[PDB]
This record gives C-alpha cells, sequence and structure tokens, in this order.
C-alpha cells in the first residue's frame, strides 16, 4: 500500500521573491487576463522514469494545501513593505489557494525509441494571478524528482564547504552578491545547506562580510537565515503587457509606468532592459524613470559590451555621475565571472552587484567519479500565451529568441531592428 511522500514545497514563501512582487503586481493591474506557461526541457536526452512521475504528481497536489501563514503575511509586511494592502489582504483571506487540479495540465509520454523512460508536458493555465506562483516550486520539485528517482550518482559531501569557499572568495573581492538558485536546486536540502556555508563565511569576518551578502532571493531563507530576499522585476511582466493588447511600441515604458504606480516610484528596483532588446528600452529610459530605478539587471548577451552600453548610457546620455547606478550581473555567474564582471563594471563607472543561481545551488560531481560533472536538469517553465495571444522575448543575444517565430519577426519590425 502506497504511503504518501512528505511535501517537499512547505510554503508559498519557499520561491523566488520576484514571483511575489509580480504576484502583487498582475492582481493589481490584470486580475482578469488570462495566461498559459509551458515546461520545456532543454537537457532533451535527460528523462524520466514512473517513480519520479507519481511522486511528482503527488507533490504538484501539495500546492493545493498551502496557505500564507500569520508570521508569512507578517515577513512580508515587514521585508517587503511596499506591497499593496490590497494585495495583502487578498493573500491573507480564507479564500485564498492554489488550485493545481485546475490549473495544472500534467501528462508524460514514453518516448519512442526509449522504452520505460517518459518526457514531461506540464501546462500551467488560468487567471494571471492564478497560476504566476507555480513557476518556482515546480521547477524545485521536477528538479529534486530527476534527482532523487532518476539519478542518484551524487552526494552531498563538501556542499557547505564547497559554499563557503565560493562565498569566502567573492567577499574577499568585495562582490556584492546574493544567492538566486531556488528554481534549479538539486534539492531543498542543497540550498540548505549552500546557505549554510554562505552564513559560515559571513560570520568568519561579519564586519566586512555582513554588507556584501545582499541575501537570497529565496523569501523562506532569507527568513529563516536572517538575510535579506531580493527580488527585481521578471521578463515574464513586459511579455504579459506586450501581449495584452499586442502593443509593442509602447511594452516598456507601459511596463514601468504600471510597475511604479504600483509599488512606489521609489521601490521600481533594477530595470530588466533586454526583453525587447535594451535598445528599445533604451529609448524611453529618462527621467523620471532613469530616476526612479536604481539600476539595470543584466541576463543576456556579452555581460561587458552591455557594461559599456549602459554606462554610455547612464554617464554620457543622461549625464549622470559615475557610480550613480547600479549593473546587476544574474546569467548563469559563477565567482571567476562575478570577479570579472566586477572589474568591467568599476573600469566604466557603474556598481555592480551578482545574482549566483544555479553555480550555488547545483554544483556536483558524480559519486562515481568524482571529477565528473553530474550535470544540472536544464528545465524552464515560460510564459507561453496572454489572452490568446503568443508572448514572446528577443533578448541581447539577437538570434537566440523565444517564442512564435512569426511574431518575433513581426516585433523586431514594429521596433526598428528589422
Ligand atoms: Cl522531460
Amino acid at each position: 500500500h502506497h504511503h504518501m511522500s512528505e511535501p517537499v514545497i512547505k510554503s508559498l514563501l519557499d520561491t523566488d521573491m520576484y514571483k511575489i512582487t509580480m504576484h502583487a503586481a498582475v492582481f493589481t493591474n490584470f486580475p482578469d487576463v488570462t495566461v498559459t506557461y509551458k515546461y520545456t526541457n532543454r537537457s532533451s536526452q535527460l528523462t524520466f522514469n514512473k517513480e519520479a512521475i507519481n511522486w511528482l504528481k503527488e507533490q504538484f497536489s501539495y500546492l493545493g494545501n498551502l496557505r500564507f501563514t500569520e508570521e508569512e503575511i507578517e515577513y512580508l509586511k515587514q521585508e517587503i513593505p511596499y506591497l499593496p494592502s490590497a494585495y495583502i489582504k487578498y493573500i491573507s483571506s480564507s479564500n485564498y489557494k492554489l488550485h493545481p487540479e485546475e490549473q495544472i495540465s500534467f501528462t508524460s509520454e514514453e518516448i519512442e525509441g526509449k522504452p520505460t523512460h517518459y518526457k514531461l508536458k506540464i501546462l500551467v493555465s488560468g487567471s494571471w494571478k492564478d497560476t504566476i506562483l507555480y513557476e518556482i516550486p515546480l521547477l524545485s520539485l521536477i528538479s529534486e524528482a530527476y534527482f532523487k528517482f532518476v539519478d542518484i550518482d551524487w552526494d552531498y559531501e563538501n556542499q557547505l564547504e564547497q559554499a563557503e569557499k565560493k562565498a569566502e572568495t567573492l567577499f574577499d573581492n568585495g562582490i556584492r552578491f546574493s544567492e538566486f538558485g531556488t528554481r534549479r536546486r538539486r534539492s531543498l536540502k542543497a540550498q540548505d545547506l549552500i546557505m549554510q556555508g554562505i552564513m559560515k563565511a559571513v560570520n568568519g569576518n561579519p564586519d566586512r562580510n555582513k554588507s556584501l551578502l545582499l541575501g537570497t532571493s529565496n523569501i523562506l531563507f532569507a527568513k529563516k537565515y536572517g538575510v535579506k530576499p531580493i527580488g527585481t522585476v521578471a521578463h515574464e511582466w513586459v511579455m504579459g503587457v506586450a501581449s495584452i493588447s499586442e502593443d509593442y511600441l509602447h511594452a516598456n515604458k507601459n511596463a514601468m509606468d504600471c510597475w511604479i504606480n504600483t509599488f512606489g516610484a521609489k521601490n521600481a528596483g533594477l530595470a530588466l532592459t533586454d526583453t525587447f532588446g535594451t535598445d528599445d528600452f533604451l529609448k524611453s529610459f529618462r527621467p523620471p524613470y532613469s530616476d526612479a530605478y536604481v539600476g539595470v539587471r543584466q541576463d543576456s548577451g556579452d555581460p561587458v559590451e552591455y557594461t559599456k552600453k549602459i554606462s554610455h548610457h547612464y554617464h554620457d546620455v543622461l549625464k549622470l555621475p559615475k557610480f550613480s547606478k547600479i549593473i546587476c550581473y544574474s546569467d548563469s555567474l559563477n565567482v571567476e565571472k562575478a570577479i570579472t564582471y566586477s572589474h568591467a563594471a568599476k573600469e566604466n563607472g557603474m556598481l555592480a552587484t551578482f545574482g549566483i543561481g544555479t553555480n550555488f545551488t547545483n554544483d556536483f560531481r558524480k559519486k562515481s567519479e568524482p571529477q565528473v560533472k553530474s550535470e544540472p536538469l536544464n528545465i524552464v517553465i515560460k510564459l507561453l500565451e496572454v489572452n490568446g495571444n503568443h508572448a514572446i522575448k528577443i533578448s541581447d543575444n539577437l538570434g537566440k529568441n523565444m517564442g512564435d517565430p512569426a511574431t518575433v519577426k513581426r516585433v523586431k519590425e514594429e521596433l526598428g531592428y528589422t
């Protein structure tokens, strides 16, 4: 007889802070809009078994049992005080919950020519306010499933020490960074152990190191370890804003307006510039917008080239003093890259911060072959459709786009790239 598994996702705060701020933004501005997200496994030679699938089915259902506790809501009000009152009331209500049975469509398919091996098919669809939170916990669960049931050639030895060493190097180089690895963690336990390592590093020289650790994107771990939760706007914000009525020409400005009108200009945070290409973004990035945002988040393309472009914009076009604004580098970082990019930022008169994700929470060697990498699962859950319209991303890697090709072509034309 089957015994029910212990739920892995024990809190609606076991997620990235950007999910909650998006949730507040979507609730506030677009409570009616409907969306679909889609899972994609970019590592398609990595496959699933029946055991993993059955555990996933169970774990997904448990998401429907979660509620924000009193202490959790208090934590949100304290650390994210600019969340609107009405949003807090909405998530505080006894009416609030996730409905995975209605929102998640999870099937699996035996792979042609690979019997006993399966690919996952996952669509998450419904009102945007009902669907926005699933991305992170679903990814966190799928990764955990894969390393629990499919690839077990690995263990936890030296995970804390490895994270500690990374953190110590970063701190010696005066690097201001946050942990950002929730979505691709090998397991909840893996992320907890790396949090332990980072804090062990901090507490070796807290007078110096406390101010270098910005915090973690994971609100639950921020709460647990007594550090700040860290978040920015995500791509899905301007993608949704554009797709609602397919006004791409004004989407960057409309998205900033809406963000600012929701949280307040002072709480605008870092701007994500590359969604429809950084050039389009820059056309509207002047006062008051460029004064409200405290900087920009770099998420694609060549980081050094990005840094030069942004520096010229701020210092030459906008006539701001050097070191007025931040670039946050967040695309597949490791310690050596963070150091290199910190140099480029300094050279170009920019303050630098870093979000370090998968390298923290999914850096494992094989147990069988300790010199060989145990590869992470390269999975995403991406916004696909909004009110029936295609959702797309251009990025700054200009021929590496996301979404319906015809739409991407049409948009590049409308925005003057082509
Ligand atoms: Cl898959």
